[PDB]
Formats: C-alpha cells, sequence, structure tokens
C-alpha cells in the first residue's frame, strides 16, 4: 500500500513505542502521559494496561504468551506484565542507565538498549 | 536468569532501539553514530547495514524474512532493507513529525509511533 491511516488511538501525547500480536492488537508506549495502551484490531475504544509504578516509558515488546515488555525511563528498569493475572516483575538487569528500546527473541530472552551506557544487554527468561 | 551478557557491539553512542530475527540476530540503532548495527547469533563482529543517508535514527523492528525497518528520525521517514540489499526502500508514509517506534505483523504491515503529532499510523504491505 502507498497511504497510510491512522489508528483510533486518543489523548496520545509524544507516544514513542509500538508493537503488535498475533491477533493484530497494537501496542504503544504513551510516553507523555506515562502510560501503555492497546487497541485490537477494528476497535474504537483504547485500554490503558495496569503497569504500576511506572515512570516514563521508553519502548515496548510483547511475546507469542501475550506478555508487555516495557522500558522505565526514570526507574532505569525494565518490566513486564503477564496476561491474565496482570502480574508485573521487574526483570533482574543491573546497572541500567535509560533503558530504551527492548526486544525479545523466540526463545524468550531479553534484549535491551542501555542508552546512558552505549550497550545493548540480554537476560534470558 | 541472573546473568546479563554484553553484547560485543563496540563504540556506540546514544543507542535506543533494538530488534532480534527468528536467526537470533540482533539490530541496533546507533542512534549516536547515525547507523544501524547488527550482530548474528554467535557473532565475534558487528556489522553496519548499507543503509544510506540515516539521520539520528531510532526505531527499529525485523521481520521473518530479515527484512529490516528503521525509522529514520531525522529525516521524519521510515526506511527498509531487504536481507543482502544494498538499495534500501524508504516507506510511503505521509507528513511524519519526528517519529519513533516501528513494528511489523505477521502480514508485513508496518507501524510507526509519529511521536511529533501524537498519533500511531500504519502501512499494510
Amino acid at each position: 500500500s502507498n497511504t497510510q491511516t491512522v489508528l483510533p488511538f486518543t489523548g496520545l501525547n509524544t507516544p514513542n513505542g509500538v508493537a503488535v500480536d498475533s491477533a493484530g492488537t497494537v501496542y504503544v508506549t504513551d510516553h507523555g502521559n506515562n502510560r501503555v495502551v492497546k487497541l485490537a484490531a477494528g476497535s474504537n475504544t483504547q485500554t490503558v494496561l495496569p503497569f504500576t509504578g511506572l515512570n516514563t516509558p521508553n519502548g515496548v515488546a510483547v511475546d507469542s504468551a501475550g506478555t508487555v515488555y516495557v522500558t522505565d525511563h526514570g526507574n532505569n528498569r525494565v518490566v513486564k506484565l503477564a496476561a491474565g493475572s496482570n502480574t508485573q516483575t521487574v526483570l533482574p538487569f543491573t546497572g541500567l542507565n535509560t533503558p530504551n528500546g527492548v526486544a525479545v527473541d523466540s526463545a524468550g530472552t531479553v534484549y535491551v538498549t542501555d542508552h546512558g551506557n552505549n550497550r545493548v544487554v540480554k537476560l534470558a527468561a
């Protein structure tokens, strides 16, 4: 296609990260509003995810289990949110300084760009 | 795991996006050096992808075919490179303003957080 569409998210401010799962559900780090929002394919209502203690999200990824991974700018950490239980787990990375991008491979290994430390770190689940 | 591994990228500056493909190849937007670097799984040396004219790139994604998608933030555009190709393609997005995140679904649809415009746009293959 040569013509984009705009997704019907609302009230975004400086969004900075996006991920999409197998059902076509789109996840966005709404940076300026310190929240993570998702929109199912073909929906008008967006859903704010129950991340807690977030201090400005920088990036997002989603795995095959529907687990959502988010880099937290102000807390220098990476968190994941389990589907269903909505349990939030802080990944035991250490020495991060402004994690930004996050990615997850098929084996569940988590990769993070450590922006303040000029390095890339990975951590198996 | 309580073991994190620093990947053998070198000379990074303010890196800010990471992606990993099905073969375990890792791609990073080395934002401060206007380049995208990659490292094969178990590889000794990073390789710079032959993108042209990148300026403060930020987001990166990779699809199941190994095609690499980069938000070329400083140029308000999204570019992609097929594996082995030496000629990037500028995707026909419209009116982007300081874009950041990019994602790609199984159908090849490309999603971009158009940060400066407080919106998320989508472009089918």
